[PDB]
């Protein structure tokens, strides 16, 4: 009752425009979360955006479909929970690996809390240099971090390491325009992580290393929502954040990422592709 | 070629791989935002892609209603009309929308003539809460968004009116699942130009009280709390543009509310969509 | 062979419409059952109804979503077979209460009987004064229980024993008209249950309890179809129930079900609702 | 309102009254899938219409005719079906029916609905089509060929139908043999022939021309529809005397049940593809 | 960079035709492979068929749908694939028949390799004297055997050993016109096999062993895909078939298979079906 | 007719013909899904020819032309695509060819069908498209771009795409380099270039301006299309010789089966979505 019909009509003749500018061509909410997902346990954006990487997770699962009792390599594992829900849905055992000492402990946490250490095993390790046998995985995934390595010994790595006719999935990133060195330079002050290759350059890596092409699929909208999550909860968090990280790693973000989204936006591709070791 | 070694990529996540378990979640990879079927986008500005998920909204509030060729339905609160225009070409139904916006009914007169559908879609200046339509005039409605700018008795009684027997009406409201501080309460009006959210039995003896039964209800609060996070963001990233637009008063309110807004909107609100109808016989 | 076209055609100008107040719009059978659906073992009444039962059970089990490893709460459990089916399905530990002795002995040899004794326990013991301690359980539903006891004490009892962001399951009645006495009593005299609430009136006890609700959806005409099916067997097999049951009994139903379906159809709806307690 | 005891003891002593009648579970059937929407009012024949609407679906998804084609109905009824079917597809239908009173209703369904023109109904045998050689695209007989002769009415539509067209059959079958009692109940109560039996009824589809290419059992569907029907006649008998006479319903009251136990014990009712050849 | 648009132009107004007569009424690939099947191992027909034949194997066993504990016959079990696909699916006990020693040699093999002998048991017997006692088996399926068997006596045998209630899945080929002489030969001559029987001389057998008809679905598509498959793939290595079979054997399918191609394309139908043994 | 113990001996001797043939079980394969309508004919090119038509209701659902945009065929042969594709989703289709007889019989099929005001077919060269700069919505090359230089193809069809608009291509590439005699069999065959590198492809397609979104490997389809195609060739050699001539049919005979051994070994398909970029 605190307004009327001629203030609201007012209000939306005046600004109605600003919910065209921002959320799109209606006036109402967007299906962010498709209907047959769960509530949250909270509105958090984080808590949102954790779900979605779940789901996010599940896709991936359900694109290179590891089978029961197969041993699958995550390359780049971070702090596991990849691994785990792959290992809970399917069955299958999980080795991951990073050059993290902090993400591998945490790894093996999650294991030991779920008691999954005999299926789940961590450890730290360079995917330019795997301490694996040849042939030893069924299967494996790179999920967003070839970008922190030289693509070329890593996925040459992870040929060697697959047994013939096994795949690989990749999420990865590629350039369509040629970078500027401010933004080349932003790849690794923000993220320590090297410029994307070209798509063909791409393809040339992955084919010098012994895999064929299956599949590619560009999931770009996803990776540029997900950079306005980060940038919202960085700036909406920056007294926070400064004092867990420090004032210089947070207000270098600040300053960058901005840049780096439009970067993002006008010059890049991100996709998930499946590449098979070829058997014979 | 290759910008960082090994060990300064295991430091860097050592002192920082944090920041993404505090922003994005219980892992370091992206959301799936979009579906896997859904076409990638014109642009990645967040705009666009924010209006590709606000069409998929539409898509599922017409699969949900379930609209049949040949029947009318009430836009109750239509906006700017694309709603509108999506049902009746996915369905080929009459739309009859209403709003107390002069512009934004003349923006949906545009939409409609621009596609060739001035005779399947009717856009009026006219009030919720006083229809102008005849009793049982309407095979389906939907308030998409609108209840909280009305007295909810007085329109979902109209709504009532207009509707034939046996016909439904689908409402996506929000309800309080606390109290509201007063600063909170006058939020609503001084940021949104709305009323305050009823509680849920109080909305549910609304609906009631008006003769509808109710069908179905889902959560979609998530999708609000997304929504109103795509907001915020493209007002704190723009607000010299929108000053320009709207004047200094209107976006400095912004900046200055949207944070209570959105954590009232996290701890205290509830959004969901509601399938009533009207009983037939 | 037996009959001419011409017999047949004055049959349905003089009978037809038998059809058409019966069956409905169209002169054939319904499908009463998906076609995805097994052929059962029997056509008897109560066996397509049983398997009508558990494809009830697995969608509240689909619509619950419990996880492996969890454990649920089956409060007004009956002789136990939802918990079971929910147990083998998602592998879940249940714990079912329920006021009846003869129900609760014939669920736990339900669970002896699959094995399954270490995962379903089945106790007698008051929804209303639930004798466990608090956040025991992840998950809980209780179906078509409520109409038995006082709907404030007992949401507020599994409230209490629910695992902060647990999901309560609920299939409720409410009514939509206001109910003479006589109908008030027949719920008595026949069910030995409450009066249902309204429905505004049943979101404030919700909500009073600590609930957040998640879902409703109408399933009037499933339970409009099974009183259907309930009363069709009293009244063709009364010689039986009478020797099984009493004469009072049945004489009972026989004289209040016709009247209780009419109030069902006129006066109530039913519904399967998703009511959460919210997280910390 | 009742005490905890009160119920205890009553399932106690009436607790398996609901597993005698619904099955091994004390809950409600899910008689309607959960997409389906809430029908207008919760009488058995309302929602038995909507379960008819929705074989009627599954019909014309087995069938798929494809627009713009001519499907004949033979033994029509009332029309819905057609119109269904032509609404959905956007084809012509055309129904024959024996009975005068069924194609004036099904006539006032076409003009009803602006068709008309795509929706013809006429009173004409089955045995004896009108129609010329190769007219229809398709056809079906939903639960009619019970009346005809049918030998005759399937040579009829072979010969009405398309070189490569199909014809759908709704069609019961003997898995017994029946006393002559329960042939006779067929005549009495249902104007139609007895069923053949399984490799009789396929002798008969072989010698008129017809490849089979499915056959699916529906018969529970049939079994609940007759339980549906002996419900509404057995609850409604002072309006359908009214209505019918006397002689016509106690002839069903005291036929019901001896033509449901051999329904259930001696019967299968399915659907199935006939395919008239293409041309070599 | 080899050819010219006047060549590619000329080549098509001679040539393109032959693409018409051999692929269809486009110039382009057939979708022979559902767009979610797995990319195969390698690009040779006999691992494509091999795919092919494995998606088939899921689909019977989805259809007969085993349950987790129950143990299935299998009727003319080949070399045991089948079996072992449906044991690790659906958690089942296998027994499989066949007359063949090499057979069952194979089989074995292949239960030991798969760790699976004791869920997995082949052996030598004649299903139209099966060894087993009366109700053994949950299920069966008889999967291309019925041809080289009296199906009487195999149906017969298969109704005694299968629990009331089981189904059994069969797919058995059906003459729709007459044979000649030179036609039933070839079906000695070339596959060791009897000549189908009509479609109701068929049921007529399938109810003279007492089995229920619940479905039936054409697969002759199918099979004259498989026989394609068959033929060229022994016409394009007749010099390593003569090696390992003999000039004698080559030399029939070489003369024969074309004839045989001819008589299954315009004489024979074959489908899928299941019956049941009716419960008491 | 036959007993047991003849039936046993049979496979004793000879049952490995079927696991060397059809696979590693002794049974039919489901070439056809189970919804699939039982075909009009069971003759090779009838159930090839659904096989096609499942085909192009695939290419239709992925490039997912909308209704009311204009769309065009490169390479569109006797235009059966672009007929289906019209009747499904309600666009206008233009379709070009560089064969007379194959333009020809595609405006028949158009008449035939009434859709000569939706589907226009025109003899002309992709690599010199006549069309205006942003003419169409979306385009597709259905296997044709192996007949053209593609970077002339790819560009050419940018130009006449709107911003925005997306290209659905079915190409091929080699993972292995071929031999002088496997590039030559590709002219004489079939009048068609070798196909490139994956990577080699994909720098023409960023150098025509088009990102890209998507791709799915279908090499299956074509080695078993190529073989349903040859077992054709073989079993009807007199039939082709009288209506192609011996040079023509005796060069298939010839070729046939290296030609599927180097699509085995040394080839693979893919269709993929390129998208020219929106502004
Ligand atoms: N050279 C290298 N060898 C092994 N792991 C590496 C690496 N360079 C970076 N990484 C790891 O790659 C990960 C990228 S963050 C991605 C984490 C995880 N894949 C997820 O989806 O959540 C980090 O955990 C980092 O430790
Ligand atoms: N051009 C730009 N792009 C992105 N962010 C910008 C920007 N200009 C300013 N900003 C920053 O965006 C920030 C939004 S944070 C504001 C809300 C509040 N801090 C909260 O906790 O929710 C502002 O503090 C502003 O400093
Ligand atoms: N009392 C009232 N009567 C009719 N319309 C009203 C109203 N109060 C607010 N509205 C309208 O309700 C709309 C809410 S914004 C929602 C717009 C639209 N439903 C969409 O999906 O995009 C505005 O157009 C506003 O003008
Ligand atoms: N010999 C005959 N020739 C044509 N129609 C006949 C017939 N004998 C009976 N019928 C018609 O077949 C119908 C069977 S009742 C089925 C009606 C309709 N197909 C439906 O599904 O609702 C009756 O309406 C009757 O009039
Ligand atoms: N006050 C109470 N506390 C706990 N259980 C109760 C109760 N009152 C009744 N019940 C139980 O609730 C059950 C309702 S019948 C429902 C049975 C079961 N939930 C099923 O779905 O099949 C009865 O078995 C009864 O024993
Ligand atoms: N009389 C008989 N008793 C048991 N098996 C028989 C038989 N006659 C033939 N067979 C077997 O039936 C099989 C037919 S080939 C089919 C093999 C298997 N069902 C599969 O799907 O691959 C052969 O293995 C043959 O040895
Ligand atoms: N340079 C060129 N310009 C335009 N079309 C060409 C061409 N070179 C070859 N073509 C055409 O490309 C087609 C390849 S066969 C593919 C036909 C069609 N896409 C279908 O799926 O049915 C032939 O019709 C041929 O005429």
């Amino acid at each position: 009752q605190q307004v009327t019909a001629d203030e609201v009509g007012d209000w939306y003749d005046k600004f109605g425009e600003v919910y065209h500018l921002t959320l799109g061509e209606s006036v109402h909410c967007g299906l962010w979360f498709p209907p047959d997902a769960p509530v949250p346990q909270d509105m958090e954006l984080v808590t949102m955006s954790s779900q979605a990487q779940d789901r996010y997770t599940d896709y991936l699962i359900e694109t290179l479909d590891p089978k029961a009792g197969q041993h699958l390599l995550d390359i780049g594992c971070g702090t596991g929970r990849t691994a785990l829900k792959a290992a809970r849905q399917r069955g299958i055992a999980v080795t991951g690996v990073a050059v993290s000492k902090e993400q591998i402990a945490a790894a093996n946490r999650l294991a030991a809390g779920h008691g999954l250490t005999e299926r789940l095993t961590f450890e730290v390790a360079d995917a330019m240099r795997l301490p694996y046998e040849d042939e030893s995985f069924d299967c494996a995934w790179a999920i967003e971090s070839l970008c922190h390595m030289d693509r070329a010994k890593a996925l040459g790595e992870a040929w060697r390491v697959l047994k013939p006719g096994g795949d690989l999935l990749v999420l990865e990133s590629v350039v369509t325009e040629e970078l500027t060195e401010p933004e080349t330079a932003l790849f690794e002050t923000l993220y320590a992580a090297n410029v994307p290759p070209r798509l063909g350059e791409f393809f040339d890596i992955v084919s010098g290393a012994g895999f064929h092409t299956l599949s590619l699929k560009d999931l770009s909208a996803n990776l540029a929502m997900t950079m306005n999550v980060f940038a919202l909860g960085v700036y909406s968090r920056r007294a926070e954040f400064t004092e867990r990280f420090g004032a210089e790693f947070v207000d270098g973000l600040l300053a960058g990422l901005g840049s780096a989204q439009e970067t993002l936006i006008r010059k890049t591709r991100f996709f998930m592709a499946t590449l098979r070791k070829p058997a014979v």
